[PDB]
């Protein structure tokens, strides 16, 4: 069966992991350990395929290491999540960026901008903003709330869909 390894960045606190429960558990989270790293497996159907999404919630210390290297190079394709209301996480984006392409040692990998917590009214970074980084790094941007689940299954769905993008060059 078709398989696709998803591995969810970004910055403490901008809902990677309620993000990933919404997905795999169709709940909402209020609270989860800041500190855990965990992978998940979900059986999907996504324009007619069959595929099973494992998806990694990555979390822990800043700790550069050939092990951490090497499997965060398994990941076919990365969401880069930050939160709408929180700026640095937004600054982070470039970071996270650079160190995939560091480590799957590419210009060319599957990646989704993901704008989290939509519902908030306390909004610091705009749309256009975010529109005009995804644009300039060649990939899509969506907005979601982890909270509502707007926006979470297209977030995933969308980087399944970058992923076989690359797979046919
Ligand atoms: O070997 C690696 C290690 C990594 C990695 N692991 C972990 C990282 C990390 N943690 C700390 C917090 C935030 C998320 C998790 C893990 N909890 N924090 C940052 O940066 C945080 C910032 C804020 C404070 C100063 N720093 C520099 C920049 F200002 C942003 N970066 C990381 C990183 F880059 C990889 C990440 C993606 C792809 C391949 C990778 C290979
Ligand atoms: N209002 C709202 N809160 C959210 C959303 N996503 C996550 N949160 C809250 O933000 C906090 C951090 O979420 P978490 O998933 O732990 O972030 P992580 O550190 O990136 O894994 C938790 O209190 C979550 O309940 C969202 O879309 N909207
Ligand atoms: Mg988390």
């Amino acid at each position: 069966m078709t398989e696709y390894k998803l591995v969810v960045v970004g910055a403490d606190g901008v809902g990677k992991s309620a993000l990933t429960i919404q997905l795999i558990q169709n709940h909402f989270v209020d609270e989860y350990d800041p500190t855990i790293e965990d992978s998940y497996r979900k059986q999907v159907v996504i324009d007619g395929e069959t595929s099973l999404l494992d998806i990694l919630d990555t979390a822990g210390q800043e700790e550069y290491s050939a092990m951490r290297d090497q499997y965060m190079r398994t990941g076919e394709g990365f969401l880069l999540v930050f939160a709408i209301n929180n700026t640095k996480s937004f600054e982070d984006i470039h970071h996270y960026r650079e160190q995939i392409k560091r480590v799957k040692d590419s210009e060319d990998v599957p990646m989704v901008l993901v704008g989290n917590k939509s519902d908030l009214p306390s909004r610091t970074v705009d749309t256009k903003q975010a529109q005009d980084l995804a644009r300039s790094y060649g990939i899509p941007f969506i907005e979601t709330s982890a909270k509502t689940r707007q926006g979470v299954d297209d977030a995933f769905y969308t980087l399944v869909r970058e992923i076989r993008k690359h797979k046919e060059k």
